[PDB]
């Protein structure tokens, strides 16, 4: 029947050990879902060379995706948007296949414990009922600082499919959109303000 | 009824007017395509600080191109593979659909002049018809060094596409790739041998 994710288990791609330790109950928090057959859901890290708060402003703006997502021909939030859950975003798909908007609700956002997280609630592509939860994290040593971008999903796996098919598909395309989140922010810090 | 592409009348994305200049007769040569409706043909340019025969070390390596390129399951290329023109290899795309190898042909391999291209020949997936070129190109100025690398592609608009559902998809996933490219290689080139 159901079961419970256990990415608050094992140190997953991308993390240290030493990091894992001090993220645990944080993945445990925010990054665990109950899970039932034909769905797959998968844990994925970034280091980031750049404070905690630069890399949030980035990873919070609901309304701009974009701005660290691959595959993004346009997003769309109407006249009289506010950063609250519930929000809605309609994002255009680089599918190279005809028009695919994606519908998305914005279903947490904690500027104080930096976490956001949205759902895909409409939308004809590869990831049906997609759900996932964004936090980011700081780290210290030495006097040299650092940010942990964490994000986690749970994807419903299209009949036909395997798992496997599901689960690399998702992993790739979200570990690129934290590389170039990566690449955004600390670019953002190198240049200051 | 067909046309001529015109690459090699505009900068493409990515490269300077300079550099541009320099190429232009590279681009006429193993950048253009004729092309017939239901067709659409791009060039992408992304400069890399490394020297062009170590780029051009990463780039010929027709049995591995996940060494460069995302959304690589595996390759396979059987027992008595030969770098030789029209050999095949066998890709296994990540798509987030049910399983899917693309048959692609090698049929260009120049070590003198650093050129390379290949055919997809067989495969359901969004890149029909698929056929691409790559060329290397080395840069100086004040005994600095740097590369540009070209690579342009030819392939099917799917009938219910518009041509830029097709050009847009294309272009992200080539420029992903050369991104690509550009990493490993910059990353050979800073720890040498
Ligand atoms: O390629 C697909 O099937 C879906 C891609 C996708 C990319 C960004 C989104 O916000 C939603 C879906
Ligand atoms: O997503 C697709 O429809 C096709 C992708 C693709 C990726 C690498 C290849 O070598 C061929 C096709």
């Amino acid at each position: 029947l159901s079961t419970i994710t256990t990415h608050h288990l094992t140190v997953p791609p991308g993390l240290t050990p030493e990091e894992f330790q001090e993220l645990s109950s944080s993945i445990a928090e925010f990054h665990s879902y109950r899970i039932n057959p034909g769905q797959c859901s998968s844990l994925l890290a970034q280091r980031i060379h750049a404070p905690v708060e630069t890399v949030w402003t980035v990873v919070r703006r609901f309304d701009k995706p974009q701005t660290y997502k691959h595959f993004i021909k346009s997003c769309s939030v109407g006249e009289d948007f506010r950063m609250t859950v519930g929000s809605t975003r309609d994002v255009t798909v680089i599918s190279g296949l005809p028009a695919a908007t994606s519908t998305e609700r914005l279903d947490i956002l904690d500027d104080d414990r930096h976490v956001t997280g949205f759902s895909i609630i409409g939308g004809e592509h590869r990831l049906r009922n997609y759900r996932s939860v964004t936090t980011v994290h700081g780290f210290e040593r030495d006097g040299e600082i650092w940010t942990v971008v964490l994000e986690s999903y749970v994807v419903d796996v299209p009949e036909g499919n395997t798992e496997e098919d599901t689960r690399l598909f998702a992993d790739t395309v979200v570990k690129l959109n934290l590389q170039k989140l990566a690449s955004v922010t600390e670019t953002l810090a190198r240049e200051a303000g």
